[PDB]
């Protein structure tokens, strides 16, 4: 499980 | 931007 | 499951 | 498998 | 942009 | 910016 | 800006 | 388990 | 595995 | 900038 | 900046 | 356990 | 195995 | 600038 | 600015 | 275990 | 093992 | 700057 | 500066 | 083992 915030 | 996978 | 918002 | 490119 | 699912 | 990976 | 998540 | 943040 | 390369 | 690795 | 976690 | 703040 | 590039 | 490794 | 851990 | 602060 | 170099 | 290793 | 903790 | 060069 990935998760990015910009 | 988000991103996410699982 | 993938899931990007921009 | 995700991949992403901005 | 791009984005693959897989 | 911020990224998780699990 | 590049992810991939394997 | 791997979180940075910028 | 994850990468990211901003 | 803050990084974590468990 | 690149990160990459295994 | 690695951790970083800078 | 973690690591960043800044 | 704090790092610590357990 | 370059931290790894294995 | 280490420690540094700077 | 954790390294970093600043 | 303080340093400890245990 | 560098350190390293093995 | 801890080594640091400041």
């Amino acid at each position: 499980y990935t998760i990015a915030a910009l």
